[PDB]
């Protein structure tokens, strides 16, 4: 069995980041550094960090007093912060760069009072803290994750209109919606195309290819990443089965049983080894070399704020 690598696959700048921030904090003040939600999501990441003394709570209400506190990748709420703020905490905020530009001009329309569509999937932590940045009562910030959503909003003020989107969205289907906000809301202003993130995109277009070879493809990546699950939705379109998987020990064999190329992509919360060890497991069951795709460069890191060094 042909065994094939997405390129590129894995770990992107803004949670190689948020985990280094975790990590560091620990070296550097020791246990507990308090998180508030995964720092990204992972469980092989998370358990990790929980084992070496990282906490993961939902509210700043389960922080104590004097506790360093780090936000997660996906970003929070201006009131999360706020609270954060208003109480005794040394904080440090991990949110991934691409999301906290989003949250800027969501900020920016809010200033203005004018009215703002966020493009994403309800209960979100991302899609809190960025809906979460809007909080002007004279205009309004609504969410929409569909062409239906759109046909059903009515807004204040469709003259002074702007939308945003969520990082991790599939790229066609946040296309459609877009072309569903302007068909409705002729005048909407929104970036060139949308808020996906590099990593996003480049993952799915690797995954497109990957796909194109393969019979089966397993995307290695934890059931509430949504970066992961929209890889493993894309194959699954492409007609291929598809598995969303957090380590080798899921892989059923079955679903490789006489196929003849398997690919294998990661999520980009999902670190390597995990990769390894489901090669190494496909090996087992029948697979050869794993051979990487060719695939466009990425060159971006987020370095540790200054203070993490
Ligand atoms: C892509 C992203 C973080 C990395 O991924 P995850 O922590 O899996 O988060 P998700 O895709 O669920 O937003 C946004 F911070
Ligand atoms: S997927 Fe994109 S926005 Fe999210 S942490 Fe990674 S680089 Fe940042």
């Amino acid at each position: 069995m042909q065994i094939l690598l997405a390129n590129p696959r894995g770990f992107c700048a803004g949670v190689d980041r948020a985990i280094s921030i975790v990590e560091n904090a620990l070296a550097i003040y020791g246990a507990p550094i308090y998180v508030r939600h995964e720092v990204v999501h992972n469980r092989y990441v998370v358990d990790s960090l929980r084992e070496r003394g990282a906490i993961f709570i939902e509210q700043i209400s389960e922080v104590p007093d004097g506790a360093i506190l780090i936000f997660s990748a996906h970003g929070v709420s201006q009131a999360v912060r706020n609270e954060a703020k208003s109480r005794d905490l040394t904080v440090f905020d991990a949110t991934c760069p691409l999301v906290t530009k989003v949250h800027m001009e969501v900020a920016r329309a809010s200033r203005r009072g004018e009215e703002s569509i966020l493009i994403g999937h309800a209960g979100h932590p991302e899609v809190e803290g960025t809906m979460g940045q809007y909080s002007n009562p004279e205009g309004g910030m609504y969410l929409v994750e569909s062409p239906d959503d759109v046909w059903k909003l009515t807004v204040k003020n469709e003259e002074k209109l702007s939308f945003m989107t969520q990082t991790t969205l599939s790229v066609d289907d946040t296309s459609d919606v877009i072309d569903a906000l302007r068909k409705r809301f002729p005048k909407i202003v929104g970036p060139r195309k949308d808020d996906i993130c590099y990593a996003t995109t480049n993952r799915q277009e690797a995954v497109r290819a990957l796909a194109e070879q393969a019979e089966v493809v397993l995307v290695v990546g934890s059931k509430n990443s949504s970066n992961s699950n929209r890889l493993a939705e894309l194959a699954q379109r492409m007609g291929k089965r598809a598995f969303l998987i957090d380590d080798a020990k899921d892989i059923q064999e079955e679903w490789v049983k006489e196929v003849k190329c398997v690919g294998v992509t990661a999520g980009a919360s999902a670190p390597d080894i995990l990769v390894q060890n489901v090669v190494a497991r496909l090996q087992q069951l029948g697979g050869g070399e794993a051979i990487p795709l060719e695939g466009r460069e990425e060159n971006i890191v987020f370095e540790v704020p200054k203070e993490l060094r």
